[PDB]
């Protein structure tokens, strides 16, 4: 019943082909899931006017979501807390239903490839067992740069959901948190 | 038990202490409201750059909030639906959680002040009996011209809730959505 995803197959909205094209290796390798019935998986992407390396400071930081993310009231890490795979954080969430603290772990950290993941080990049930990859990719034309965002998920469906409401809620959140990265980062290379 | 509002007396994030003498009054006579135990309001504003009746025209339509609102999958209106104050219109939410549909009741729609509200009069029981009003106001310095918006609620906080967190989630979806307002209608704005 288990199938693979197919978003390396196909442009994710927001993209030109011309960049899907130099990105299609990339979404195979990163973000490639495997999918169960009760399941859903998406890929969201957002253009950056700002250079590859300003984007990735910000994404890598493991410890402060909220520097990029919507609908976060605070985020804990340990005391010892180190940028290492396997770390977690806290993360409290806005959502109008009673307080509910997300425990999240780090999955993946390249510095090289501009690789990051994480996963939502416990304390959010609209999300149960959501696992994410953002990816970050430099791109040219005629000395202009510019930066392109890959974000994917798969999530459980929760009893009572369809795909399609799982789905949009997920992509939502996804959306508007790209759009602040790019706002943020945006900011952050016109000041230098 | 009951209180009364204050948010004529404080300035609003993000509005200057000047901004905010010039609208005091329109605070007091808009943006105020009866306050009981288990009830929660809250004051918003944004500056957009775009002439007042630029901005007023997407404020004023109630048949598509989906305009300038996030996390609204569609809305419906009567087929005799009529802009008048007593129309309804019927949201569907995006929240991760089931399908959830709330019917809203337009209480204000006044052209030539610049002054809209509405109510949820039912199907959202993260925000019962919520109540909004939305006031749009003109700048001028040295014939530059900026509008500012300023949107209030109140709401009932639910059991099981605290004040703060049913607070902080009407007061960051407004935020968001003032902040789409202020992209859409600058976009109108620069077009023409």
């Amino acid at each position: 019943l288990s199938t693979i995803t197919t978003h390396h197959l196909t442009v994710p909205p927001g993209l030109t082909p011309e960049e899907f094209q130099e990105l299609s290796s990339s979404i195979a390798e990163f973000h490639s899931y495997r999918i169960n019935p009760g399941q859903c998986s998406s890929l969201l992407a957002q253009r950056i006017h700002a250079p590859v390396e300003t984007v990735w400071t910000v994404v890598r930081r493991f410890d402060k979501p909220q520097t990029y993310k919507h609908f976060i009231k605070s985020c804990s890490v340990g005391e010892d807390f180190r940028m290492t795979v396997g770390s977690t954080r806290d993360v409290t969430v806005i959502s109008g239903l009673p307080a509910a603290t997300s425990t999240e772990r780090l999955d993946i950290l390249d510095d090289d490839r501009h690789v990051t993941g994480f996963s939502i080990i416990g304390g959010d049930h609209r999300l149960r067992n959501y696992r994410s990859v953002t990816t970050v990719h430099g791109f040219e034309r005629d000395g202009e740069i510019w930066t392109v965002v890959l974000e994917s998920y798969v999530v459980d469906v929760p009893e009572g959901n369809t795909e399609e409401d799982t789905r949009l809620f997920a992509d939502t959140v996804v959306k508007l948190n790209l759009q602040k990265l790019a706002s943020v980062t945006e900011t952050l290379a016109r000041e230098a």
